This record gives C-alpha cells, sequence and structure tokens, in this order.
C-alpha cells in the first residue's frame, strides 16, 4: 500500500500545480525503491551536466585527459549564464575547474567548450551513458538551444529511473575508481544551485549531492541527488517536472515536496 | 557525538560572523582526529609559506642546495612586504635565512626568490606537495596574485585535513631526518604572525610551532600549528576560514575559538 499511497500524493502534487511529475528513488541499504511515471521523458535542461562531468572524469582516470591541464578560451564569445568561464577568460582553466564549474555552477560556456573539445559533443555525451548501460538518456542538441523543454519532443530528455540508475552507477558504483569517484562525489556535495530541492526535503546534517536544472519554458524543472543519511546507507532521488503552459514558471517547492514523498516511500 | 557537538559549535561559529570555517585535528598520540568541513577547499594564502620552507629543506638534505649557501638580489625589485629580505639587499642572505625568513616574517621577495631559483615555480612548490602524498594542495601563482581568495576560485588552495596530513608529515614524520626536521621545527616555533590565532588557544608553558595565512581579501585567514602540550604526544590543529563579501577582514578570535573547540573534540 506505501507505494500506492506515495503514488497518490504525488498525482495530487501534479495536478495541484497543473504539471507532470517524475520520480524514482533507490534506498541502496535494502534495494527498495520507488517510481512515478518513472518511465516516461522529461527533458534534461541544466542537469546533464552532472553526467558531464563524470564523462570528463572517466576520461582522466584512463590517462586520455589530465586534470590539471589547461583549457584557453581567451578568443571565445562566452554563452549566456558563464558566471566562472567569463571570470578566469583571461587566465584559462585547469579542466578539472572547468569540469566542476559546469556542474556546481551550471556554467554554459564551460559545458560547450567541454562538449566541443573533449567529450565529442551531444553525440558523445549520449555515446558516454550508452557505455555506463544507461539506453534512455539522449543529448541532441548544445548549450542553450537544448532548453527549449517543447511538449512531446524527445530531444534532451531521458527518464526519472535512467538518471536514478546512471547516478547510483557514477556515483556509487563501480564506473569510477576510488579516487576519482571521491572528486565526483565531492563535486556533487558543493553543487551550488539546489539548496530550495533536494536539499530542502532532507535534515540539515545528511549530507546531500545534487545538480539541478531549470529549462526556463513550460515550469520545467528537475534534480537527481545523492544522500548520505545519518548513519544509514545513501539514497539515490531523481525528480523531473513540467507544466501545462509555456509561460509557467518551475516550482522548487513541488520538487521538494516529491523528494519528501519518494523519500518516505522507500523508508 | 562529542564530533556531533563539537561540529555543531563549529557551524553555529561560522554562521555567527557569516563566513566558512574548516577544521581539522590530530592527537598524534591516540591517533583521535576531529573534521569540520575538512575536505572542503579554501585559499592557503601565507600558509603555504611554511611549506616552502621544507621543500627547500628537503632539497638541502638531498644535497641539491646547501643551507649556508649565499643568496644574492642586489639588483631586485623587492616585492611588497619583504622586511627581511629588503634588509639585507645589499649583502645578501644565506638560503637557511631566506627560506626562515619567508615562514617567520611572510617574507614575500623571498618567496618568490626561493619559487624562481630553487624549487622550479608554484608547479615546483606543488610537485614538493605531491611527493609527500598530498593531493589536494596546489599552488597556481606567484606571490602576491596568489593572494586574490575569490569565492569559487580552487587556485592556491587546500583543505584542512590535507594542510594537517602534510604538517604531520613534515614536522613530526619521516621526511626530514631527524637533523632537518630539528630545523624545521625551530622555525615553525619562531614564526612571529599566529600570536593571536591557535596560539591563543593553549597555555603560556605549551610550545607551538605554526604558520598563519591572511589573504586581504573576502576575510579569508588561517593558521597551522604542532603543538607539544606539557607531558603529552604532539597535536596537529589546521583552521581555515573565509567570509561571505570582499571587505570583511578576517577574524583571529574565530580562529582562536575554532582551535579551542577542535582541540577539545580531540581529547
Ligand atoms: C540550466 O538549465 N540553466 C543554467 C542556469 N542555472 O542552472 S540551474 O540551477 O540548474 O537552474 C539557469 C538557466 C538554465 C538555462 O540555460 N536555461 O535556458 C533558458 C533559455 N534557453
Ligand atoms: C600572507 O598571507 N600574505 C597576505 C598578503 N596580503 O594581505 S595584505 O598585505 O594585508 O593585503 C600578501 C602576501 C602575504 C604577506 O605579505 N603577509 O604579510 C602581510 C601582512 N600580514
Ligand atoms: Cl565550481
Ligand atoms: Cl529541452
Ligand atoms: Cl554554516
Ligand atoms: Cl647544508
Ligand atoms: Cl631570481
Ligand atoms: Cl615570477
Ligand atoms: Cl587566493
Amino acid at each position: 500500500n506505501k507505494s500506492d499511497a506515495a503514488a497518490k500524493q504525488i498525482k495530487k502534487l501534479e495536478e495541484d500545480f497543473d504539471g507532470r511529475i517524475g520520480v524514482f528513488a533507490i534506498d541502496t541499504g535494502s534495494g527498495n525503491t520507488f517510481g512515478y511515471r518513472s518511465d516516461e521523458r522529461f527533458p534534461l535542461c541544466s542537469s546533464f551536466k552532472g553526467f558531464l562531468a563524470a564523462a570528463v572524469l572517466e576520461r582522466v582516470q584512463q590517462k586520455k585527459l589530465d586534470i590539471n591541464q589547461k583549457v584557453k578560451y581567451e578568443s571565445r564569445d562566452l554563452e549566456y549564464h558563464s558566471p566562472i568561464t567569463t571570470k578566469y577568460k583571461g587566465s584559462g582553466m585547469t579542466l578539472g575547474d572547468m569540469a566542476s564549474a559546469a556542474l556546481q555552477y551550471s556554467d554554459n560556456g564551460a559545458t560547450n567548450i567541454i562538449m566541443e573539445r573533449f567529450l565529442g559533443g551531444p553525440e558523445g555525451m549520449t555515446k558516454f551513458m550508452r557505455s555506463i548501460g544507461d539506453n534512455e538518456f539522449r543529448l541532441d542538441r548544445w548549450e542553450l538551444e537544448l532548453n527549449t523543454a517543447i511538449p512531446g519532443d524527445k530531444r534532451d530528455t531521458s527518464t526519472p529511473k535512467a538518471v536514478a540508475n546512471s547516478l547510483n552507477k557514477l556515483a556509487l558504483g563501480n564506473v569510477l575508481n576510488a579516487k576519482v569517484k571521491a572528486i565526483y562525489q565531492n563535486w556533487l556535495k558543493g553543487n551550488t544551485t539546489g539548496d530550495a530541492r533536494i536539499r530542502a526535503s532532507v535534515p540539515a546534517d545528511w549530507v546531500v549531492g545534487d545538480k539541478t536544472g531549470s529549462c526556463g519554458a513550460y515550469g520545467t524543472a528537475n534534480d537527481y541527488a545523492v544522500i548520505w543519511p545519518k548513519n544509514r546507507a545513501p539514497l539515490i532521488v531523481s525528480i523531473y517536472t513540467t507544466r501545462k503552459s509555456k509561460d509557467d514558471k518551475h516550482s522548487d517547492k513541488t520538487i521538494a515536496e516529491a523528494s519528501r514523498i519518494a523519500i518516505q516511500a522507500i523508508d
């Protein structure tokens, strides 16, 4: 009944704000899961940047790239919302610094630079996800056009379950070695954009790493997280939302409440 | 929960002054530790000069340099805050005297001279730290640019834990031989800049060697110390702080208080 009760609550919440909520959560201790619309497609928005950073780290661990190599872009016309890359344009940034900027500040210049030079574009990003056994994720376009969030459009989408599974494999599993995995975890823990979302759904003293997305159309926003509860095995939580109308604004509170519901469902 | 109690106290202290405090402390006699934000990055400021001095001593021990060789610089335009090098510009200084000046007086001319001629610049300084198994420390720039302490900037940072571990290895461990280690200890014991920080958190008759950092922007300041309590095995304490606003001044009192808290946490 517990799963059906949680589903009832998400359904009401999505109706309350005239939109659509997709959830997948895992208690990695018990194996218990909860899903709601967990196989439906939602726009990725900036959330894919969390996976981009993991792809960089994999290349680093395979010795194909060096985390400390200098990335120069002195001549580049920086994309909108490049707060970190803008500041270091004169000096360059290390590959590590650029990747973590993409994740923690949603820096679009950092994102496009990495895809152009190191990852093989949206195709290469998709191939990375295929390489870890994620068959749902697809990135089709570059920043910022990947953020259109048009209803029914399959471009630049994944599913809540596929996102949760991939995050589990990357942040907690075997894809990255112990050393590089710890770097990835630290990057997620230092994300700056997620304070009103999954982070808002758990006690102050639980440790959270997350990445958000906020397309800026169709009230489309999301969050995924690895949560370390005090003295317990970690949780994985993946929350994706869309809204009916183009001009609808996203709802952080809806995301946080859906997170609260999912966490109880697997408890 | 003695750890949890101490964490609550540091958290409150950082909220009190609208900033961020990172702590790592070791009782070398029991191996007990306490950490708070101990894996987060903080600007090194002048504190790296304590490690620069150790790097010089290692070169001396390897017979790549002589502690008494004359270092001349009669034509040099000395960096701001070079009180010791300024006084011997006409005659030169011994390598040992120059290195101890860098540590005990935060002499910027001493610092840059040593990095230019003997250590291979910021890259060589970083290589030294890597050579003792410190994987977090990074020096990217020269004096005085390394002191900008821009929020979110990873240049010229380390973590409290890595700083404490490295200080343990250098001041108390096996990197330097018994003879050269004694010189390093004496240099730290004679630091002149740390009276209001870790030194202020222990009794007058405990022996302390330390190095401070005071970036001079973003209320960014720090201290690390080896402490010999009367009749007890030595302690290692590492305290790093930042503040929210550019014009915020550093807080010696907050550093001293965080040190008091850390020392109790491990006792
Ligand atoms: C990512 O989806 N971004 C970047 C930025 N912050 O990331 S968030 O914390 O995840 O929201 C806000 C804008 C957003 C977009 O680039 N959206 O594009 C809107 C029109 N293309
Ligand atoms: C070491 O931390 N510093 C900080 C200094 N900037 O702080 S400021 O001088 O107050 O602006 C730059 C280099 C180095 C020192 O020279 N330290 O001594 C300066 C006075 N505490
Ligand atoms: Cl960052
Ligand atoms: Cl989209
Ligand atoms: Cl805080
Ligand atoms: Cl010698
Ligand atoms: Cl020189
Ligand atoms: Cl130089
Ligand atoms: Cl700095």
